[PDB]
């Protein structure tokens, strides 16, 4: 996937010079979101989707939260350059124009939008049953960050504190593995620790806009990572320095999946494992960071950035990524 | 589709308050692109996909121009508020991270970005074989238009001249109708006027950025319409006034489709029928506008705006839309 994307990424970098010296020239710093130079500020742009989570939503007929997933995926990405989310468009590629499905999808869209503080300003709907085996929902968000306030991860240094914010659950990655492993054996009505499997698999992705915006306006922040595809490997997008982490106990859906034969090494590269967002702050900001974050969601001091390079050691599980 | 979409559009509108009085407020003027208020200027934002054209590209192993379709749909839409295109991000939902397909996609992405003058700044690739039977390509473009230079269509008056710019061919709407009607009957290799049916169906969408940007810098423009889904009905998005048009001869793939039983009123609502972009200018500016556009592509005086509110009269075909 990354080797196939080589040419797309390479030739897209050749187009950068098409806006050089002009408004819209891309500052080309960071990841998770593109940064376009508008002079006193950068416009941040990201694209993200719900993924095969929608196949579960269609199986049980519950569509009124996947709109929350798609807004959460995009605005959480925008936070990882330090940007404040502003606006979003959706892309809805569907097998058919089911009015009931669209009506519920719109409920999640409004809820997600209100919690994220963004206007939904437009979108496209393509009815494509030869192409789509369901209801693919994705979107593009834009945000704003003043220059000199961009948080890319360049300022991460060995010794910095690493703090995790709990996920709501599975969020929107690892659904393919979870579906293929659990549904044949248990079915979507199987009850596990008080909830049916479909409730575990459809729990809407958490939105981190309010705590992250309060954090960056209160303490010095060196890095911000939304835990999506690749799980903890996303930390490597921020920096080449290493990490020494203590991750929270494996509970809920992640425990069921592990109990069904997925080794922890793979789990931490796939699932968020209970931590949906990670921030890196200098050690003197640690106490205040934890306080601000803990007023919104359960948060953990996970560990430290290390002078050692390229390694993510999850100490309490004996794993190195 | 638009009935199912009413709920989405309605709750979308409710989210505008979240940016009221703030940077990024939805300007809520225009039609083909969202306008976000950034003070001196609006950011215009649009979303568009290629559609089922990608199924033809796959069969003949030629994705080399699908990226041009994606870019063209988005930047042509941006032009319709008078915006200059700046940057684009892609959303690529695929069945497989096929290195060959991706290498091909990237060639056309570069070519189209260069012809459109846009930077390709990012994108997500979602590999979901359970959800996608091919390689679905969409994207979101942003552009910039100064306050006071938005072209909404509000300035369209009866008597204004209506000018069409030739399409390159079928572009990116009506492909499902065309695919189902012609491929089983004729076969993909069917030779029609010296080209195979797949070549007619795959011909990349035309990009109108250079002629339209030249037009708006030289003549007073009252309306700009990219001919996409809905064909000539897109003109009704600009004004309540009517149109009287003489459309060009039905040729190429549109003739083959017509000779296979599709009624002419439906064709003018589905296919671009040879006209990919329409401009509306004061009658006294008609000759100058034609000269500017005809530098770049074959262009047509189509007719005039009328006082027959809401009607589009294709006089030379006896069709009223």
């Amino acid at each position: 996937t990354a080797r196939a994307l080589r040419e797309i990424i390479r030739t897209a970098r050749e187009t950068f010079k098409l806006r050089k010296g002009k408004v819209g020239e891309p500052g080309d710093i960071g990841h998770y979101a593109a940064l376009l130079d508008f002079g006193n500020f950068y416009l941040a742009m990201t694209t993200d989707g719900v993924g095969t989570k929608v196949l579960v939503a269609e199986a049980v007929g519950k569509f009124d939260t996947i709109g929350i997933d798609m807004i959460a995926m995009n605005v959480n990405d925008l936070l990882c350059v330090g940007a404040e989310p502003l606006a979003l468009v959706d892309y809805f590629a569907v097998k058919e124009p089911n009015e009931e499905v669209f009506k519920q999808v719109a409920k999640g869209l409004y809820k997600g939008a209100e919690e994220a503080g963004v206007a939904i300003v437009g979108g496209e709907t393509a009815v494509m049953p030869d192409l789509i085996n369901g209801y693919d929902l994705a979107g593009t968000a834009i945000g704003i960050v003043e220059k000199g306030k961009v948080i890319t991860g360049e300022r991460i240094r060995p010794g910095d504190s690493v703090i995790g914010i709990s996920s709501s659950g599975i969020h929107s990655n690892g659904l393919t593995l979870a579906r293929k492993l659990l549904i044949p054996k248990y079915g979507l009505d199987y009850e596990y620790e008080g909830r049916k499997l479909w409730e575990w698999l459809l729990e809407p992705t958490r939105i981190y806009v309010r705590p992250i915006l309060e954090l960056i306006n209160s303490v010095e922040v060196h890095g911000l990572a939304h835990i999506t595809g690749g799980g903890l490997l996303n930390l490597k997008r921020l920096t080449n320095y290493g990490f020494e982490l203590e991750m929270p106990p494996i509970e809920g859906i992640f425990k069921l999946i592990h109990e069904n034969g997925v080794p922890l090494d793979e789990m931490f590269r796939v699932f968020n494992m209970g931590v949906g967002f990670i921030v890196v702050v200098p050690q003197e900001e640690k106490e205040e960071a934890l306080e601000i974050l803990s007023r919104h969601y359960k948060s953990y001091e996970l560990g430290n950035v290390t002078r050692e390079l390229g390694k993510i050691k999850v100490k309490n599980y004996g794993i190195t990524l």
